[PDB]
């Protein structure tokens, strides 16, 4: 079975170091119940407390990287730089970089095969909009996305890729996901790896649920067969994050 | 006069904290000579550790923030966490963003009014491509974004407000920029500025030149008359740095 795989993305919150702190305080001091890898991305400027700080028994991770180990590129963290506070994950592809920030497939892939190549472990994120998912046509759309992220991936390192699957179709649209979405989306990606880089590694590589989840969904989503774990928006940064990590316990 | 400006920005360097920490202790032991204002902007990873230990007389500078102060914005830092650490000042509008993230001037003006109206202080960024140079239109070019820049800044901020400009059709053209060059851009920018808000405004806001500034040729470039400081490359990760902040002994 693989191990289930929560991680917390802060995005660009909360506004001080000190409000970073009280919640790192308040994770420390969470009872994590089964078996879960539990990882916290937050903004450039807090990773390093909370890589001082927080409990040593889950990871830190970046919210993105760019290219390169280090040059020309003014407002830009690398992978050397967070790498050197001992930080071993970063995101990549986040629906909200793609969009507002303009990343586009041919960046991020150039970004986790550098990260990779350099040692970091990457939670790739994937998704299609809300014309996509009404024409029926969400599976076309992840795969392309997805076949665009496969030659990126140096070899012998799937073990340090995790994917999320995000339904940016339900963000801000007026349509929410279900969580029989859920459940179908997870396994059209990994019936596309399957296909394309075959069973052994579709059956190792986690695929994370990454639309709304809430201590009010967590459990339903985490029993969903191909649903390996979650990428948690705003309840990273609220007491209920301890809910979704501990919903492993149904998941099989 | 104006007080003469030197900001170093480190651009996305060096790879490693260790590193910037070396380069702080050598930043602390440097003997400055006349009176200078200087400015460090450096990687967010390394804001904490730079506004932690460098010289106290020097201030701490991000080389890019967002347009809001936290929310949905995954891989983002904003000025509240910037400010958080007690850093008071901004780059904006770097060549390198504006090419390779395809920052565009109402995603800057945006960045300046929201950074100014939250208590940054902003070096703001602007200057010609090559083609723009060639056909003599430099100043019509760097015109049209420094008036897209003047909207943007709220009333009673010019006091927080310092601009830069970039010869960028000398950044790996062929071509190298003068020191008759920078003078002639600068006063452009001045000129602009004095019939867009006003002498008064014009005769405090300094100007500084952000090509290529180095030990061999900073102190011609200082003695131009509207040449107020500079926003240093290269030179700002090495010794030669000083030698560029104490130019300010030949500028009048
Ligand atoms: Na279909
Ligand atoms: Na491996
Ligand atoms: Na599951
Ligand atoms: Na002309
Ligand atoms: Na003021
Ligand atoms: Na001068």
């Amino acid at each position: 079975m693989r191990t289930f795989f929560v991680g917390g993305n802060w995005k660009a919150n909360p506004k001080t170091v000190e409000e970073a702190e009280k919640l790192i305080e308040m994770l420390n001091g969470a009872k994590v119940e089964g078996n879960v890898e539990v990882v916290v991305a937050a903004p450039f400027a807090f990773l390093p407390t909370l890589q001082q700080k927080l409990r040593k028994d889950w990871k830190v991770s970046a919210e993105n990287v760019f290219t390169k180990p280090n040059g020309a590129f003014t407002g830009e963290v690398t992978v050397p730089m967070i790498k050197s506070f001992g930080i071993e994950w970063t995101i990549l592809g986040h629906s909200e970089r793609r969009d507002i920030l303009k990343e586009d497939d041919e960046f991020l892939a150039a970004k986790a095969k550098f990260a990779l190549e350099n040692g970091m472990k990457i939670i790739y994120c994937c998704g299609e909009h809300l014309s996509e998912r009404e024409a029926g046509k969400a599976s076309e759309f992840v795969s392309a996305q997805i076949e665009k992220m496969i030659p990126a991936i140096p070899a012998g390192k799937w073990d340090d890729v995790v994917i999320a699957y995000e339904p940016i179709w339900a963000i801000g649209t007026g349509k929410v996901a279900s969580t029989q979405d859920a459940q179908e989306m997870c396994k059209v990606i990994r019936d596309i790896l399957a296909a394309k880089v075959g069973a052994d590694i579709a059956n190792k590589v986690r695929i994370l649920y990454g639309g709304s989840v809430k201590p009010n969904n967590c459990n339903e989503l985490a029993a969903c067969p191909d649903v390996d774990g979650f990428l948690v928006g705003g309840a990273s940064l609220e007491p209920g994050f301890i809910n979704i990590v501990n919903s492993n316990v149904h998941s099989k």
